[PDB]
């Protein structure tokens, strides 16, 4: 008994920041507040303000987002003046998630304007926040508008792109777990959500590329991450884009003091789960190699022992689900993979 | 650009508590947590648990709700185990609103089982909580189920019934303000929401009654309060049930340390607004008199001065709206009413 | 897996016809066609046209509705110019149902402006048409707008009001059959649909009245009939307003050459079913007596034998349902009622 | 003020016919009727029946669809027994559209099982029928389920594949016209609809292929055509997949006694419109050449003069729209293209 809110505004391409005003006019907002990640205003602020003001939209306030702490977010949410019609979030994944959550708490339209794509948070119904010092995924609301400027994304640090590659590829293992879950009568698949998620991913995986900062490559990456969010909205849950691989990453977040980027953790987890599933192994290996994902991850010195533990505790994150990692045998296989596999032996310490 | 979630389960009548298990089976919940207001478990707890367990539904936890403090609610919300499918709230208005808010934060189905009807919180998309020590109305989510046992309601303290009468009669003034707002191009009316809110209220207002603990009376009261909540869900905002009269009450809440029951404040506010509107004055006067609402309110010693200030600050609660009290002249009229009116001179 | 379209426009009261322009402006229609029942334009046409034109809405065409024949309706439907945004139907039940069906076939918004209330056709998702010479209830679409002028209704012939009373009171038995059906696992009740249908009916039944042309009485009658239609739209089927009593009437329609008004047949059927249900008998008897419904019906000379046959064949109209009349014993009881009951002995031949 | 019904069931791939029973079980249908196009039962009937019966679903009737005449369809619609829960249509485009329309008239769930893909009728909310001897597109309802078996499609006659290519490629010009329309304030674009239609098409256009009976090629063709229909359902109108190119085809249908396949007419129209738009010309030329669409069309001897007339009359099909062909200048340009263009000089007489 669930309701679907497909975003009204979807713009991925060139020259978007400059035209943000005309882009969001479709929402009929009279009065907005802009929330910028640190340093972001210095880069794009004036242009964004000019653009919005010239589209005859008033700006109540311009603020900076400094953290993803649940308490500070709730405080700030209720500080938002009652005459505000809409929230605009401009920045990285953390900034987006914070503003998204405020809009959720105040039941306000939210426009997502990410300056990087480290994951699909910028398009989805879930927010990643700090809850009692621990990074945690919590229900929020899907953005009403998503505006991604590929020029801006071109300029982002490569860590965020690798992170995005990791969160995208996870759709392959997530869908497999979802099907396994259904076969075990522990859920029901949403066919359309599967179809779009699958199409987004397969489009990306097939795209030729010279480098990861390639415009065509980035446009495909962003389109798919956007799609993933909408697929979640359509399904009414995270399954289209979140399976065991995600549960592994969430488990890591609960005991590591300094977890790596969500996308990075999810990517490694996806590789692992592919070998456990014995499904789409070559595709996943190829994309994560060819893009330099594995290369990059080696430099981070993630521990085998931390993954082994996350694998064991993955099921605790969503105990009513039934992924491969809700089965003890599959956990042991997963752990044996982490100890044996050649790529892992290389990129993990 | 808004989505409507009409509750799946609606049950108002006799022998509901005992059958709560079969009633909620429709939701297909596998594992629930029960939250009881203080003293409520001692009264209905065992029965409720038995009923639920016999319908093959697992109970993860049974807890007590001790406040409506936003911080504690958030803390408790994120303590709810991940395997929980649904939240059931059993108790008074404060208890219900707390559990409802947790369900909102965790995106979980919520079953509302009120043991009193002091207001339409038990059926609506808004929660009344403490925010920085101040009672404040905040967005939440409409319950997925509402189960009201009229026997339990029969046994509630009269103060909650009077409160309920007050929150119900407010529909009359709210709808008028809403129409005024539309005429001033500051919103658009949702015709269906107007229809059902109007029907619930008119049904109640016409009902003959010996006393306020009359079963037919109570059943009507509860039906309308339930309707009000669904009306709000349908409209996508509070306007079907919340106009200037409510803005008055919310304004009182911001400066009074010890506000009265929402319903009580809203009732008095409704009487005042009727005279300002010069609309349905006799109906409102009659119902609030005949039920003993006014008598009851006299005993509370609410101050004329507090109402006058609330009237002046009502507009600040929702400055983008356009109720009668968003116009200075109508505020002066409202304040002259509080100083003059005979009933008010008596009960304030 | 079903979608709900609550009407955008709902207006029941005084001075509605004159203000039809301003009332429908909310729909943002640019170009409409008006369909009038026979004689209806003579009464209200100029006013309606003036009002619409003065609200800056173009009128493509003004036409007359002459029948409820399915073939003529389809032909006329596809003659509607492609530039037409909306259809307005002004007249009696047959006229409304015809225009409603055209709007259904062309997927056009429909505004219902009934000049009588012989039944809830003016507010519901079903149309009553002639199919192979037989009156038949068929799926259509709920109006987007309903505009009922109580002054116009005041002036309608009494037969239509009695018909309306009959179609309204049927909620009581329909809801009982629906509950019975659920208990037998042959359907699932929609709680909200039950609540509103129940509230509309109970409001009406309790209303004091001097005569059936009383303004307060008519306003209540119209509100309820309107509610009944919306109840059906909400449930996604007819059950909130259509039970065995309806099946009886539909069965009569299949073998009678000259059936009486839907409402009239339904009313008598409702009385019968109340006795079969042994539920709300006194209320139903009281309302149908007090309003003069029974006295009116006596003049029509409906046959006991026709009702007995309709009772036997009721189940054939909807064989997958499970009302009381899907059980042989209850049919026998129904027939014994028609042969015995004092009121029926007086008002039927 | 419009409601979206995304299909519950979407299956495109191998071994689908045989498993139709398990596939449709998700719909919880208790009793269905199967409607087969001519000759189709002989090919797949027994298997389909077995499969359905073994999934514990009753089959009320098995019938043959013999045409797309509106009158015969209405007659047959109302002959469907009241206890039927769902209609299953198995066959070509005409067959599918006929059964779809019956489901529309009886407000019944519909499962689309196409044995060819000559167009996106099998996934969309519109039906192509004969109205007064003229092929005409009319509002229906989107299927509740779509089941396409690529093995079956492999074995279809090439003319349907070429037809499908033609109806698919039209998305490129349709979207351009839609944007033009919006710029002229004559409609509002649905961003998500644009995104999926665009993604389906671009996926197909990029797919390498040996032949048009290539399994990967076909799977992509079918996925996109499926997507086009859902895009239409999402938008609440046909614009995502129907622009001037379609208006041209529909205009041909109104004066030709023997029109060619919708898809074929649409494909040629799409080439023409691309040159008028001066947009995506090379892509469209490449795909229609490389697939052998143009060579195939040459054999049909469509007349230049017919296209010129269709171009002039295109606007009459939907006069309230504002496509390029709602502007006189663009019409002469289109007509000069038909007289001049090298490809057209070759493939048209
Ligand atoms: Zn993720
Ligand atoms: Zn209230
Ligand atoms: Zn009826
Ligand atoms: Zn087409």
């Amino acid at each position: 008994s669930h309701r679907i809110a497909i975003p009204l505004i979807l713009e991925v391409g060139n020259n978007k920041i400059y035209n943000i005003g005309q882009i969001i006019k479709k929402g009929n907002f009279k009065r907005v507040s802009l929330y910028f990640g640190e340093g972001i205003y210095e880069l794009f602020g004036e242009t964004i303000e000019k653009s919005i003001k010239s589209s005859n939209i008033e700006i109540e306030a311009v603020e900076t987002v400094k953290n993803i702490d649940f308490d500070e977010i709730g405080t700030n949410a209720f500080k938002i003046p009652a005459e505000v019609d809409a929230l605009i979030g401009i920045g990285g994944g953390k900034a987006i998630d914070a503003v998204k959550y405020m809009a959720f708490l105040r039941k306000l339209p939210f426009i997502s304007v990410p300056t990087s794509t480290s994951n699909d948070g910028f398009s989805s119904p879930v927010a990643s926040l700090l809850i009692n010092g621990k990074r945690t995924s919590v229900p929020a609301k899907t953005p009403d508008g998503i505006v991604v400027d590929i020029d801006v994304i071109k300029g982002s640090p490569e860590k965020f792109i690798y992170s995005g590659i990791g969160d995208l590829v996870s759709n392959i293992t997530a869908l497999y777990d979802w099907k396994f879950e259904e076969e075990n009568h522990k859920s029901i698949i949403d066919d359309f959500a599967v179809m779009i998620s699958k199409k987004s991913v397969n489009s990306f995986v097939r795209t030729d590329f010279k480098s990861i900062k390639d415009e065509v490559f980035l446009k495909e990456l962003v389109d798919s991450l956007t799609m993933n969010g909408i697929a979640m909205e359509i399904a009414g849950n995270s399954s289209p884009a979140s399976g065991a691989e995600h549960l592994i990453s969430h488990a890591l977040d609960k005991f590591l003091p300094n977890p790596q980027l969500h996308g990075i953790q999810v990517g490694v987890a996806t590789y692992i789960m592919s070998k456990v599933h014995k499904h789409r192994e070559e595709r996943i290996k190829k994309i994560l190699s060819d893009t330099g994902f594995f290369n990059y991850v080696k430099g981070l010195n993630m521990k085998k022992s931390d993954f082994k533990r996350a694998i064991s505790e993955a099921h605790l994150i969503k105990p009513a689900r039934y992924t491969y990692l809700h089965v003890e045998k599959n956990c042991e296989t997963a752990k044996e993979i982490v100890d044996t596999d050649e790529i892992l032996r290389n990129i993990l310490v």
